[PDB]
């Protein structure tokens, strides 16, 4: 690809996070605590998963960014609408305002209803994420496998403005305390 032209400097929101999460000083990093993280609940956190959304808001144009995914288990990327759902449980779709691909117990998958299968043969350490607005296109791409795609959705109905999403996912198996981080542009 040659999206990385596109690219957009990325910053965690502290008020949308998890309250187990902890977000580095420079608003890049995030990882699960072992505890709740001592803060005032609010209506804008996500409360069943270790979710939190980019400060970023976006309504038109390319963007481009890359997140390192070293060391994890598990973990969720991609894009979501600014209304999405914080509380209770709901499943990662493009119904219910997430285009999204995942990590879990040795797979790979998009967020589709049902899930669809990647095929990867490089397991990815970063992954970049590109979003055309105006086309209606999320696509991911492999950095460790010179920016191979992963995954395209298409026709996309975002219905609202798009923010960046991401999940540590959870560390029941003492092997996924690793961060989230974003990469330098
Ligand atoms: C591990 C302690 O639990 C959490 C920690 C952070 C977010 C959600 C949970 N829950 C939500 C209720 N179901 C169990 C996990």
């Amino acid at each position: 690809h040659h999206h990385h032209h596109h690219m957009v400097h990325i910053t965690l929101d502290r008020n949308t996070a998890n309250s187990w999460l902890i977000i580095s000083k420079d608003r890049r990093q995030v990882r699960m605590g072992d505890t709740h993280q001592n803060v005032s609940d609010n209506k804008e956190r996500f409360s069943n998963y270790p979710m939190v959304l980019g400060a970023q808001r976006f309504s038109s144009g390319k963007m481009y960014w890359e997140v390192d995914v070293t060391q994890k288990e598990a973990w969720d990327l991609g894009v979501c609408r600014d209304s999405v759902q914080r509380k209770g449980q709901f499943s990662l779709s493009p119904e219910n305002g997430f285009w999204t691909i995942w990590l879990w117990q040795d797979s790979y998958e998009a967020g589709t209803s049902p899930q669809t299968t990647l095929h990867i043969q490089v397991p990815p350490c970063q992954i970049g994420i590109f979003v055309d607005y105006e086309a209606g296109v999320v696509s991911f791409y492999n950095i460790t496998d010179h920016g191979s795609l992963i995954y395209t959705f298409s026709e996309c109905v975002f219905a609202g403005p798009l923010r960046p999403f991401f999940n540590v996912g959870f560390n029941y198996s003492g092997g996924n305390a690793a961060p989230l981080k974003l990469c330098p542009l």
